[PDB]
């Protein structure tokens, strides 16, 4: 009926991929995975995975979504067997937006609080925060005793505003008792979901305009933070520990699960957002150049973000007493601790804080609307009734996201947020990208994919990209999944410990999306009325080429198809 | 499409409506309301409210669901402006379906525990019950004394078992800290919902056959319990106190408004279940005799169950050497705290303890199946897609009920259960039955409703039934609603007091169903196109009489319609 919708401008796609790719502000926590005796621990594995897995998977997803011109779930009409990975990545993006809207609400609350002339992080009083009053220690306001107290800095005005004034974490004991959702956080979440609905109910062109307006100057805040970090006298000590140039210090074997999760969140692999955005893209586009540009931009952004973060770390460690490693909270609120104290020192604390919070709101809204648009595109291409009624389905999705995010905005919502993020994100995106690589490279065929690319644009992927798609990336993803299943530590906060049932709940939430692949395989095997050979043929052959099943001509059965690279 | 299913035999429909009318509310509440409200003089208004206010509301649904063989919601095709109240009686049936099955779990977990020779409520200790350090005392063997009534004494083995060993309320403080759902009760709830799905997944065919067992065993259980209690020492005093005629009670407070609410919540007229059950019956079936027999069976069953209840209460009063007013209780305190404690002191306690709880299970199974089939039929006749997919829609409904009943089976779910029951049931179903009576007796017309009955069975209801449908029933429902609004008390438990925000959320849940009538009126007024008199005439006239609207012939705009009885 209605033709396939497309972008209004080609530059809109290159801006939207970055607006969804700008998550290195908050999700890039270097001191969390900081080194112990290795030096480079979150930059060597990050770059390695971006080189060997990031760019190949980005190019593969872009070309697949551009050629098939379908959603994440209906891209697997080229191999109906591995079609459960579409629902898997849809649930992945849904669970991710669930806690991403919480970060957006936190940023909105900080933006609303920063309007005051006196910032809430400039004194140790009752300035919109909730100090316990046991340790009202002004970092530079008054002289205090040099007591480390485990070198922990959680009584600073920034932390007292974050974990007590914004989150109200003191009222909740833990995951077992989360309390009631906060009213101000509820209003913030309602405003966020209303903005998302008003941005997404129109179409992809409105989302393109929104990512154009919001992502206009995200780099400027990072640039001014970096230029203020290194120019100030006492902030070089921490950044010196950051760029620890040790090529013979080794604490890991370049193996990290959090690095893979970070590259997948940055690029978008395992969420269906790349395929969904490539579906609306034009037929003739250089996905290779776009992938290289996106990877380079993400690498530079990660580098400058780590620079600024460790510069603020060293500034805190010099202007204050306790050491660098325990000065800030390593978790989902690292930037909320770092950036307010840094902006308090800089001139014009109110204006720059407002600008930084507007940037955070912009990037968060962009990423969340990208994920929600990917989910909507997938479930609309899957069910044409949902594609016809786009507004009702969008309203339903936004309302479900708002309802299922109340457990993350409550008194102890940060614990559920971290649990969901870690378990769901890591395990689900790992299994999803592994299954997608196995299906595209082996079952569908690297030769057929390369031929489709050559028919799409003149240039053909060389030996490097094909060998990465076929051998390097699937083996890497399988090894990461194995090291994640084996080397699994119990989920915990900086100080709070989770009961054993929280780990089981997280594993069950991950498995809910994981088992979506074998369930659909069994569904396809049982639905087809035929012999075992005919079932296996209908399983691993495209829908358009199903007639060849009747002609007894299947390429996957022969070993020449598998051996071909 | 294909014609809907029908009852193979009218005995199935009769037993189904009997099992729906006869539930746990006729065992724990009716005898206590009889005793407290003057003894025997409570039968004078009750039967009165049975005849003038309860019986005409039971003949109104069996004749509206048989002439218009539709669901609870879709039956409002004679007056679309009230179809919203057809949705409320569905949503209410969901709000009642969450906690009610929990009670069905309470009778299941007590059944398995009664499969041992030593019942868990016969002695003090850790016999499947969580005991206090030094608080509990033994019922028999102590002649020290007592200064408090045994109805609220929570230091007995049975009460402590019911609270801590079953509900686990000792490790909870209120709705703010409910805790995690009990797995030993989650398994019982799973078994209950599985039985419900297996009964209702293939239509009325399997439900009618399950009712043949689940609606005939409770009568045998009551018969054997009465024939055993009539020989128990001390039952004569209980029978005399239950049948004591005290005509001194002439006050409206608790004597004239308690029999009305008891009749209303015992007969079940206006819940939407009767419209669904009467939609699978033949067009020539007599609804008059069916309604009369159902009301008489309900009232006689309540009256004869009061005999066994008070025989057990008199036996316990003689054993405890206390008066009957001290061992007089209602609700779960009777069937779970008072009756098992009395069975403990009987001979062959295993048989009686198994048969009492299997009667309690059979009483709840019929009511839950009816309340769920009401929603099923109301949503299937409205949405034609759900008619073909019944085995999936019933499964979805059961799974949603199970997931939304996890807040009542937890360590502190009794408070949420009481909140839901009281607010939702009372307020929403009262407003719903009031709107239904107003729509059927005034807007549609009692003369047309009598002509429909005359076309169905051949005879037309006399002037008494029309007078009790047009004037008596609406005024009675309005009086009950006004009393419920005025005599509304703040939510409270035995000792715990609900927070101020509990009353507001309870009222919100109650209004969620009640606002569906004005919202649907506005929706119907805005959807229809034309002038005000052309949009109003399309919501008060039947869909088969809309052509008369084009001919400027509307009967609801004349004085003869409103002044005809
Ligand atoms: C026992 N007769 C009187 C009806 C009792 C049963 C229910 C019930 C039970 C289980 C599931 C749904 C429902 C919906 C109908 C309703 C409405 C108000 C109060 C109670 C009830
Ligand atoms: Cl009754
Ligand atoms: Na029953």
């Amino acid at each position: 009926a209605q033709p396939r919708e497309t972008w209004g401008k080609k530059i809109d796609f290159l801006l939207s991929v970055v607006g969804f790719a700008v998550d290195l502000a908050n999700v890039w926590r270097f001191p969390y995975l900081c080194y112990k005796n290795g030096g480079g621990a979150f930059l060597i594995p990050y770059t390695l995975f971006l080189i060997i897995a990031g760019m190949p998977l980005f190019y593969m997803e872009l070309a697949l979504g551009q050629y098939n011109r379908e959603g994440a779930a209906t891209v697997w009409k080229i191999c109906p067997f591995f079609k459960g990975v579409g629902y898997a990545v849809i649930l992945i993006a849904l669970y991710v937006g669930f806690y991403y809207n919480v970060i957006i609400a936190w940023s909105l609350y900080y933006l609303f609080s920063s309007f005051t002339l006196n910032l809430p992080w400039t004194d140790c009083g009752h300035t919109w925060n909730s100090p316990n009053c046991t340790d009202p220690k002004l970092l530079n306001g008054s002289v205090l005793g040099n007591h480390t107290k485990y070198s922990k800095y959680k009584f600073t005005p920034a932390a007292e505003f974050y974990e007590r004034g914004v989150l109200h974490l003191h009222e909740s004991s833990g995951i077992h008792d989360i309390g009631l959702p906060q009213w101000q956080l509820l209003l913030c979440l309602m405003v966020v979901v209303i903005v998302l609905y008003f941005s997404l109910w129109k179409g992809v062109k409105t989302s393109g305009k929104v990512v154009w307006i919001t992502a206009t100057l995200p780099y400027f805040v990072l640039f001014v933070l970096l230029v203020h970090g290194v120019t100030l006298p006492g902030a070089s000590n921490g950044i010196n520990a950051y760029l620890h140039i040790d090529f013979y210090r080794l604490k890991e074997a370049t193996v990290w699960i959090d690095a893979a999760t970070q590259i997948f969140f940055s690029l978008g692999a395992g969420f269906g957002v790349l395929i969904a955005f490539a579906s609306y893209n034009k037929f003739d586009n250089n996905c290779y150049r776009d992938a290289l540009l996106t990877s380079s931009i993400n690498c530079i952004t990660s580098f400058v973000s780590g620079f600024a973060i460790f510069s603020i770390l060293g500034y805190m460690a010099h202007e204050h007493k306790v050491n660098i490693e325990d000065v800030a909270t390593e978790g989902a609120g690292l930037v909320f601790i770092l950036y307010p104290e840094a902006i308090s020192t800089l001139s014009g604390s109110t204006f720059w804080a407002v600008v930084f919070f507007v940037m955070l709101l912009a990037l968060g809204l962009d990423s969340s609307m990208g994920g929600m648009e990917a989910v909507i595109t997938g479930l609309a291409d899957d069910f044409q009734v949902l594609k016809r009624h786009r507004k009702l389905f969008t309203f339903g999705v936004t309302f479900s996201t708002f309802l299922l995010a109340l457990f993350c905005i409550t008194k102890g919502g940060i614990y559920v947020l971290t649990l969901l993020d870690t378990f769901a994100a890591g395990t689900s995106i790992l299994f999803a990208v592994l299954m997608e690589a196995i299906g595209v490279s082996w079952f569908y065929g690297v030769d057929r994919f390369s031929n489709d690319i050559q028919q799409m644009m003149g240039f053909r992927p060389g030996l490097y990209w094909r060998l990465c798609w076929k051998f390097v990336s699937p083996a890497f993803l399988l090894f990461v999944v194995v090291v994640s299943i084996i080397n699994f530590k119990p989920l915990t906060y900086d100080d709070y410990i989770f009961p054993p049932w929280a780990n089981w709940v997280g594993w069950g939430i991950a498995l809910s999306s994981m088992v979506l692949v074998p369930i659909y395989v069994i569904y396809k095997f049982l639905s087809t009325q035929g012999s075992l050979w005919e079932r296996l043929a209908y399983g691993i052959t495209p829908e358009n080429e199903h007639h060849l099943v009747a002609q007894r001509d299947i390429r996957q059965f022969q070993l020449q198809h598998w051996l071909a690279i």
